[PDB]
């Protein structure tokens, strides 16, 4: 019963336009204890205990859950006016978009996500859906991890092979995300269809090194896709590797 804290009153929520189309995600206004209204995003879909757990997460690189409304469940998240990282990367290759993102900003995006994942990993919370599209830009342009908790080409081999999903599978997905950032938005594995992905990986193939990327960066990405999950580093290792790489630039 005490997990009533996470529940938000339906009349404090005003729903507006669709943002994207399991269920709908909408823009909205949440009335706060402050008297003020906050712009929110609202994803429709036990399940309050996990949401209460997620509500307690508090890190600059992890999206904060505001609460839930219900029997129709909706999760309240802060609206991020700058949107997802994937779209940002792609827009940056176009005029009227952001300017050309230099390597340093790209590496800083990877650090933000790795810090975000280090936090979640320390609390044994699996993300299970990490991709550039589920990484959000704050108003200060720091990145935060989103859409965790509740995509074939972000899924580790052992997880395609069996039902298994660990933090090392999240690590695999972080690797692919790093590649998404390095390539400024390419879909993983050009020329490989989704249904041939398990056989492709089983034969030892991985994402190829982007053209002008440092070997040092590719080394880091690659370590994320080692066949044995135990051979993959932790997020705390990755995080420090990317910090020292960025530092050396
Ligand atoms: N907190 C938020 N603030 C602003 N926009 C958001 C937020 N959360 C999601 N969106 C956007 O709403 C749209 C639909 O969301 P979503 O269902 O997460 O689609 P998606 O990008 O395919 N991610 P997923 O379905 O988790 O793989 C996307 O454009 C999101 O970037
Ligand atoms: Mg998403």
């Amino acid at each position: 019963n005490k997990l009533e804290d996470v529940v938000i009153d339906r009349n404090l929520l005003i729903l507006g336009k669709i943002l994207g189309e399991f269920g709908s995600v909408m823009e909205g206004n949440l009335k706060q204890e402050d008297g003020t209204s906050l712009k929110v995003a609202v994803k429709t879909m036990e399940f309050l205990s996990e949401a209460a757990c997620m509500k307690d997460f508090s890190h600059p690189n992890v999206i904060r859950l505001l609460g839930v409304c219900i029997p129709k469940p909706m999760v309240i998240l802060p609206f991020m006016k700058y949107g997802d990282l994937h779209t940002y990367l792609l827009y940056s290759r176009l005029e009227t978009g952001p300017k050309h993102i230099p390597l340093q900003t790209l590496l800083k995006f990877m650090v933000d996500i790795a810090l975000g994942m280090e936090y979640l990993s320390n609390r044994n919370f699996l993300h299970r859906d990490l991709a550039a599209r589920n990484c959000m830009l704050r108003d200060d342009m720091t990145v935060c991890v989103a859409d965790f908790g509740l995509p074939v080409k972000w899924i580790a081999i052992e997880s395609l092979a069996d039902r298994v999903y660990t933090s090392k599978s999240d690590v695999w997905a972080f690797g692919v995300t790093m590649w998404e950032i390095a390539t400024r938005g390419m879909t993983p594995y050009p020329g490989v269809q989704n249904h041939e992905m398990y056989d492709y990986l089983l034969h030892g193939h991985r994402l190829k090194q982007p053209e002008d990327c440092l070997d040092e960066l590719y080394e880091i990405m690659y370590s994320c896709w080692r066949t044995d999950p135990l051979d993959r580093p932790t997020f705390s290792v990755l995080r420090l590797q990317l910090e020292k790489l960025l530092e050396s630039l």
